């Protein structure tokens, strides 16, 4: 079973950001609106008067009432905050607020905000926060789920990421009278270096509930193609710094290239900050991993869940590949980084697999005739986290060491690359 209740659903497709809707609302985009040039569902907004998407609604559909349920879903990316000017300054981002009547989502230091008012002024808030005094943060940055859900009789509620956030009371707001058009635009606030990514905006002519939010949130998630960090997709001929999830305080790193080499976690990563507005892990710290092209016949740049590939290590500015000999003793075959030309007969194939938490990656090593050696992890040997493959991993959640990210530099991370 299943209920359509879309009033407007945004989406680009063909060739234009429309409302797939049956409604069709008429769409207005300024001339400072960004798209990204893979994935043109994804919007940057400036903090600039011309980046900024419209969307009148149409009359039949305009929110005028005081008992009819609503709920609005949509993707954010929010670059992190870097100065005091951000401390304590909320700004709008959509608008449907008309004369002190409606609803908004705002932003502030470390917060998604949900706001709606009735005529008389009443007015509710639901509140996500986040801090940016923590090691890795799952939400700084990364493309994160929102979802909002309005029940007129009780609550609303805030979902991030499919999971309850917070809920408060709106039984109390009588007459909310909301905007005949959205504004999606920066609004208020004083960092003029400040924007945000935002995809898929949907609003819904009911209150959804959990399953209908999860359901949603794998979806749209595109578990086909493989994430980076930051929750983009995962591009071949990208170098991409990498954290293992178990071991987050630690770093990939080389002693020597060649067979009597191996890598290796080391740690601390150390800190990025900016007094009393950040304190985070340095994610831009080891050698660099690049994803090679092998065995997809996909002519774009992107690598889809199962591709098979090869993965080359940066080791001063020149190119190795990952590799193990098999054979070794044990379950655990330690990795080395190999000069390309003599790689000879030694395992390199690894099939790239999304796992849907963040945006996880795994890979899995094989041998030359497709068999298995296992998911690259890693394996203390005296006191050293050496990276293995090893099918122990195979024959098994967050508690295993086979779990990475990918990490490119970003602009809304703000980290200065060591070297």
């Amino acid at each position: 079973s299943h209920m359509d209740t879309s009033i407007l659903n945004l989406r680009y497709e063909s060739n234009h950001l429309i409302d797939l809707s049956r409604y069709a609302s008429k769409i207005n985009i300024g001339s400072k609106v960004n798209f990204d040039p893979i994935d043109k569902n994804q919007i940057q907004l400036f903090n600039l008067e011309s980046s900024k998407i419209e969307v009148i609604l149409k009359n039949a559909i305009v929110y005028n009432s005081m008992y009819e349920n609503f709920s609005t879903s949509f993707w954010i990316r929010i670059p992190k905050y870097f100065n005091s000017i951000s401390l304590n300054n909320e700004y709008t981002i959509i608008n449907c607020m008309e004369n002190n009547s409606g609803w908004k989502v705002s932003l502030n230091y470390g917060e998604i905000i949900w706001t709606l008012q009735d005529t008389q002024e009443i007015k509710q808030r639901v509140v996500f926060k986040y801090s940016q005094m923590i090691n890795i943060s799952d939400y700084i940055n990364r493309w994160i789920f929102v979802t909002i859900t309005n029940n007129r009789l009780n609550n609303s509620k805030i979902y991030i990421n499919g999971r309850l956030i917070d809920q408060k009371p709106i039984s109390n707001l009588g007459n909310i009278h909301a905007s005949n058009n959205i504004m999606f635009k920066l609004d208020g606030c004083r960092d003029t270096h400040r924007y945000i990514w935002i995809k898929y905006f949907n609003l819904f002519d009911k209150e959804l509930n959990e399953k209908e939010i999860k359901d949603l949130y794998d979806n749209q998630s595109n578990s086909g193609i493989l994430k980076d960090f930051w929750g983009d997709y995962l591009q071949y001929d990208k170098p991409y710094y990498m954290l293992n999830l178990v071991d987050p305080n630690k770093y990939v790193d080389v002693n020597n290239v060649g067979i009597r080499g191996y890598m290796y976690l080391k740690g601390p990563r150390g800190s990025v900050m900016t007094t009393n507005i950040y304190l985070n892990s340095s994610l831009y710290r080891g050698t660099k991993f690049i994803i090679k092209k092998y065995a997809s016949g996909n002519k774009d740049n992107i690598v889809r869940n199962n591709d098979r590939v090869y993965i080359n290590v940066v080791v001063k500015n020149k190119e190795y590949r990952l590799a193990t000999n098999a054979s070794q003793a044990g379950v655990e075959k330690i990795l080395s980084a190999l000069e390309i030309p003599d790689v000879g007969n030694l395992s390199q194939v690894v099939v790239m697999k999304s796992k849907n938490i963040t945006n996880k990656c795994k890979m899995n090593l094989q041998d030359n005739n497709g068999n298995d050696i296992g998911f690259i992890g890693f394996h203390q040997f005296n006191n050293i986290a050496k990276l293995v493959a090893s099918n122990w991993y195979n024959r098994q959640s967050r508690t295993l060491g086979c779990s990475w990210e990918f990490i490119p530099v970003d602009d809304g991370w703000g980290e200065r690359p060591l070297q």
